[PDB]
């Protein structure tokens, strides 16, 4: 029952920070020798599972979700999302590229608009374009979406480790 998720995306989008506020809801701005981090997946009563959740901190050995982080104020960290989908399935050996689960997160939603400088229409597009990888807008800050988007992630990985 152990889900392997990998979080790629550019320095400084906040892969760590989304690590931190999925695994002990928690942020610092403040803010180790472990190759992952674990948390139990809760569902609808239902069916638990462990996932591991590895940052960039064999590592892909056994891979079952890829998350891709973007910041919505850094343009070329988004415009480098296709790049590192495509650096995952040109290195991971998954057994099935065709259908192997990306999830996208456009992070720092939190910020002020005026700092925005990805659009939200523009990510759907390039979301769409991919495959219709699921998209999420978060903040790891301010505690919006990671949830949401986490439960996405479980979802996609359960589905591929059976
Ligand atoms: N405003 C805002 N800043 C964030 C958010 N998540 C991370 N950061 C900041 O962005 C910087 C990079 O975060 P980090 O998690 O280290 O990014 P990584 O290099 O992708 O692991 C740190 O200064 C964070 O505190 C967020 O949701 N909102
Ligand atoms: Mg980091």
């Amino acid at each position: 029952n152990i889900l392997k998720v990998i979080i790629l995306g550019d320095s400084g989008v906040g892969k760590t920070s989304l690590m931190h506020r999925y695994v002990n809801d928690k942020y610092s701005q403040q803010y180790i020798g472990a190759d992952f981090l674990t948390k139990e997946v809760t569902v609808d009563g239902d069916k638990v599972a462990t996932m591991q959740v590895w940052d960039t901190a064999a590592f892909y050995r056994g891979a079952d979700c890829c998350v891709l982080v973007y910041d919505v104020t850094n343009a070329s960290s988004f415009e480098n999302i296709k790049s590192w989908r495509d650096e995952f399935l040109v290195h991971a050996n998954v057994n099935s590229p065709e259908t192997f689960p990306f999830v996208i997160l456009g992070n720092k939603i939190d910020a002020e608009e005026s700092k925005k400088i990805v659009s939200e229409k523009s990510a759907q597009e390039l979301a769409k374009s991919l495959g219709d990888i699921p998209l999420f807008l978060t903040s790891a800050k301010n505690a919006i979406n990671v949830d949401t988007a986490f439960e996405e992630i479980a979802r996609s990985a359960l589905q591929q480790n059976q």
